[PDB]
């Protein structure tokens, strides 16, 4: 099945998921000079104060920190969105080296990693229904560069040794996702897709302009994870990013000049 290797990587995904070659695939290169400022875009509203994290899981492709999404506890609103989008999980994509790892690029620049906070439109009732809708999801993407440590990330880093291999999960309560956010909520936005199979075209992407800095030690611990299950041959979980896809008939809008 699909993955990030030579024989099952992103260039192969279209054979099982034909939408891989669709009209609104993600990620994309964000050309900052051709994005258009849209003064009518509203400020993002990130309401994470009541977030209830549950657990952290290694799913063989990344690790997800999952949240209780059965009430409006951690929601994204405003910006380009109509309605209320609930946080269900966040995860990262990262590289084998600091010069790569992000999915979106900025003027072709790759960051060391990229955080995805995945939210779904409450009007569709559950995540499964939402991914079937063109406005079903809102993913907040945040770039990571290597520099100073991010204190709010360290609790994630420290639990990774308990979910080294595919299928392992651990309790991960009381984690505050606000500790992963940059100062500025200035953003780019465009319509796109999940960046892993099933690659469904259901996402309003909101990519923050300002990266967060993480330490080399922090991203090194991401790179010690494994794609494989326990007792299978060890393959480090690195370079779990899909490269930029054609923009096609889309315009990236910016909340800022
Ligand atoms: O690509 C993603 O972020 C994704 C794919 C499937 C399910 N949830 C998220
Ligand atoms: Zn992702």
């Amino acid at each position: 099945h699909w993955g990030y290797g030579k024989h099952n990587g992103p260039e192969h995904w279209h054979k099982d998921f034909p939408i891989a070659k669709g009209e609104r695939q993600s990620p994309v290169d964000i050309d900052t000079h051709t994005a258009k400022y849209d003064p009518s875009l509203k400020p993002l509203s990130v309401s994470y104060d009541q977030a209830t994290s549950l657990r952290i899981l290694n799913n063989g492709h990344a690790f997800n920190v999952e949240f209780d999404d059965s009430q409006d506890k951690a929601v994204l609103k405003g910006g380009p969105l109509d309605g209320t989008y609930r946080l269900i999980q966040f995860h990262f994509h990262w590289g084998s080296l600091d010069g790569q790892g992000s999915e979106h690029t900025v003027d072709k620049k790759k960051y060391a990693a990229e955080l995805h906070l995945v939210h779904w439109n409450t009007k569709y009732g559950d995540f499964g229904k939402a991914v079937q809708q063109p406005d079903g999801l809102a993913v907040l993407g945040i770039f990571l560069k290597v520099g100073s440590a991010k204190p709010g990330l360290q609790k994630v880093v420290d639990v990774l040794d308990s979910i080294k291999t595919k299928g392992k999960s651990a309790d991960f309560t009381n984690f505050d996702p606000r500790g992963l956010l940059p100062e500025s909520l200035d953003y780019w936005t465009y319509p796109g897709s999940l960046t892993t199979p099933p690659l469904l075209e259901c996402v309003t992407w909101i990519v923050l302009k300002e990266p967060i800095s993480v330490s080399s030690e922090q991203v090194l611990k991401f790179r010690k994870l494994n794609f494989n299950g326990e007792g299978e041959p060890e393959e480090l979980m690195v370079d779990n990013w899909r490269p930029a896809q054609p923009l096609k008939n889309r315009q990236i809008k910016a909340s800022f000049k």
